[PDB]
């Protein structure tokens, strides 16, 4: 990495560390294999009202999980970058969410990412943008149709045609 995009994450999850949607609960942070450049980011509180929290109470039933687990990866030159965020489970149709668990929303694209974001706020927005998309839970899907490669393929799709 470099001693920019790390001293930049490390301010990232101590203001996350200290905030009060951290806080209640919200959402997890968690690093990955101990590295300050790929985050675990469960979603664990999602609009009480949307289909959503109703499928997520299905699935908890079914697999013992309530919540959406997400991916951040970050890169050298973070934060002129965004992060790049994608769905590990569970599998989501709607919610902007497109194959391979790629986010298709404006804020992490070379247009409408800003360094002025905080990492709070993009997890917030990314929760919100779901509900207002009508994420459901695919439950017949196949597990491992998502990964990074595909992930990446998928985005890599949007940005000829946006």
């Amino acid at each position: 990495g470099s001693v920019q995009a790390s001293d930049r994450l490390m301010k990232e999850l101590r203001d996350i560390y200290r905030s009060q949607s951290y806080k209640t609960g919200i959402y997890s942070v968690e690093l990955i294999n101990d590295s300050l450049y790929d985050w675990h980011v469960k979603l664990q509180k999602v609009d009480p009202d949307s289909p959503l929290h109703s499928d997520l109470q299905i699935l908890k039933e079914k697999e013992g999980i309530e919540y959406i687990l997400l991916n951040f990866s970050f890169k050298d030159n973070f934060p002129f970058d965004p992060p790049f965020v994608r769905v590990v489970l569970p599998v989501l149709s709607g919610g902007y969410v497109l194959g391979g668990g790629a986010l298709c929303m404006e804020l992490l694209t070379k247009q409408g990412w800003s360094s002025a974001y905080s990492i709070e706020s993009v997890i917030m927005q990314i929760n919100a943008t779901l509900v207002k998309g009508k994420a459901r839970v695919q439950f017949g899907a196949n597990k491992n149709q998502y990964n990074l490669a595909r992930a990446q393929q998928s985005y890599n799709s949007i940005v000829q045609i946006h």
